[PDB]
């Protein structure tokens, strides 16, 4: 049976599960959950994931409730000889380790700072400690992009999805303007014919952030 | 040429690299980072690491900064064939996809909370919030082991040495009265000889921030066996 894709596309991990959809044409059931109605706390939703997160995949019998997991599982299903997620070891380690990067730290730093404006409003939120962590950040994947036209080599792979979408995100508040070689390849992954996949849902996030959160992004 | 590992045994994913390291009896050369001393910020470890934590591992040329992409490099490189990290695909997505909630839930809010009383003092942390915080997962866990023996099916993999390290470091704090899957479950992982791995620096951990923090772990807490 073909998968089902529970998903928000204000979340930034939704739409690198998006991006890898529409990338390698893959026929998934989209169902839309809206987090901002509190819609991933119904009970069916909770029972099929704990976490209460999107995006949630659902393939036959298999239940994965992590975009990284999703975005390695249909890239071997559905694309199997191809350099997204390579098969050779230590290229497909050195893109593991930097979808982990993104969970770990890019992601966790972004949500920590969206978190922070929903709950608080944006007046009360300590926006230059957010902009010290995600500038560090930025600064870290800036060093990643010294010898690599992309994160984890010489080739479009997982990672570029994973983090163009948050790091997109991101930039809604930060600019990229000191990061010559993050501007760059951002400017390249927003050339893709599957990066049109980020547009709606980061525009969306936008607008939602600047109603629930009462400010305006700089840009 | 053998895997390096730069460590402090207090961090639960490196206490999961540990594990393994000693489950498959893998000869890897240890290089002490001490965390508390802010030695992951030296220049050349900074320079191999740009996120300033561990574990970090250096194996020929590939540098990995992340504990659980080094459990799935060390077991496909050393359990090849293996269980651990399993052969069939839909096994081994469940196993990763428990991976990766340690990585995003578990370790997050444990170390949101373990931050927050080096930064701040246990005294002005808002312990009710993290209770909630890490209840929550605590929950989950038990959700995942009502329909499991194990936290990714029914044997043991990396899943499970990923967040039995952090669950016992959470449990210095919180106790698991109320979750008798999870007690069976870490009682289960307490027997296992790979499980003296986590224990050195479990209480390396405890002691350092009772003081740190200016604290006492109740000792009540800890599951013990
Ligand atoms: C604010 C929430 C946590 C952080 C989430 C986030 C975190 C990061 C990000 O880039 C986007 C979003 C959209 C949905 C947000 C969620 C909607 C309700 C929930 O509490
Ligand atoms: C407190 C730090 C962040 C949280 C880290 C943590 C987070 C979780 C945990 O279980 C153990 C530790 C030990 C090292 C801690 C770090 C040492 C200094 C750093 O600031
Ligand atoms: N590591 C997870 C993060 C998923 C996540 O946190 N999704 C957020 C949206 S960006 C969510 O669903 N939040 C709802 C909630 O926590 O209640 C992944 O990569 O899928
Ligand atoms: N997701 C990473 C988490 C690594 C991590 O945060 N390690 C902490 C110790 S538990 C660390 O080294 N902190 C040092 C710092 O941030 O400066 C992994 O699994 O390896």
């Amino acid at each position: 049976p073909k998968p089902i894709l529970y998903y928000d596309e204000r979340s930034p991990p939704v739409r690198s599960c998006l991006m890898l959809i529409k990338l390698l044409d893959i026929d998934v059931e989209l169902r839309f959950v809206n987090l901002f109605k509190g819609e991933q706390f119904q009970k069916d939703f909770l029972a099929l994931n704990p976490q209460h997160s999107v995006p949630t995949l659902v393939h036959g019998d298999l239940v994965l409730t992590d975009s990284h997991a999703i975005l390695i599982h249909l890239a071997e299903k559905f694309d199997e000889g191809g350099s997204l997620w390579p098969q050779e070891h230590a290229e497909r380690m050195k893109v593991l380790n930097l979808l982990l990067f993104e969970c770990s730290f890019l992601f966790r730093r972004d949500s920590d700072f969206m978190s922070a404006i929903v709950r608080q409003g944006f007046a009360n939120v300590d926006v230059a400690h957010h902009e010290r962590k995600l500038t560090e950040a930025y600064i870290i994947m800036e060093r990643y992009l010294e010898n690599s036209d992309f994160m984890a080599g010489p080739q479009l792979t997982l990672a570029d999805l994973s983090i163009v979408t948050t790091l997109s995100t991101v930039n809604l508040m930060f600019p990229l303007s000191q990061f010559p070689r993050l501007r760059r390849w951002f400017t390249a992954m927003q050339q893709l014919d599957a990066y049109e996949a980020n547009c709606s849902g980061l525009e969306k996030l936008r607008q939602t952030m600047e109603s629930v959160g009462s400010f305006q992004f700089p840009s």
